[PDB]
């Protein structure tokens, strides 16, 4: 949600800058849950590879707020951020 | 969803014995600089991303176990429902 008066542009830049953007995990955290018992060997390879698609993630959130961010005039920005502390 | 499982008053206190370890915005501060700065640094921000991997470990190898050894005492219709449930869900 957003209380920053968005232009119709900005909505618009918005739009396309999160379309630009663009379970086989769950998956194996089920298996290590649901063993009869608890392998951390195992479970410390599962949690490697996830911090594989972690890191795709949060790369791909902090730059889509980045360029969100630098789409905004300076009133706006500072309501951002003001909203960024609150969450 | 462990609380949607009919427990026994028995599982409720193993569970609260497990449930015993079982145990940050500095992170987020860090977040924000990266956001708000008129470039996209994305070395930067892989180091960010990195930083509290140790920590990350830690707590997930922490809720793993706890969720294991939960399931572990559950009945074989108990677990059947945690695994159908488990089948739908983010
Ligand atoms: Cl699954
Ligand atoms: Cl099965
Ligand atoms: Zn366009
Ligand atoms: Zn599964
Ligand atoms: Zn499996
Ligand atoms: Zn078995
Ligand atoms: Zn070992
Ligand atoms: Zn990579
Ligand atoms: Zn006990
Ligand atoms: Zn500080
Ligand atoms: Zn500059
Ligand atoms: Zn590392
Ligand atoms: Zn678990
Ligand atoms: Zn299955």
């Amino acid at each position: 949600f957003k209380d920053l008066n968005l232009t119709d542009a900005q909505k618009q830049q918005i739009r396309e800058i999160m379309k630009g953007q663009r379970l086989e995990e769950r998956r194996a955290m089920h298996d290590i849950i649901a063993s009869d018992t608890f392998d951390k060997v195992k479970a410390e390879a599962q949690i490697a590879k996830m911090e594989e698609q972690r890191k795709a993630n949060m790369l791909a959130l902090m730059e889509t707020q980045n360029k969100i961010y630098n789409i905004l005039t300076p009133e706006q920005k500072k309501q951002f951020n003001a909203n960024f502390e609150k969450r």
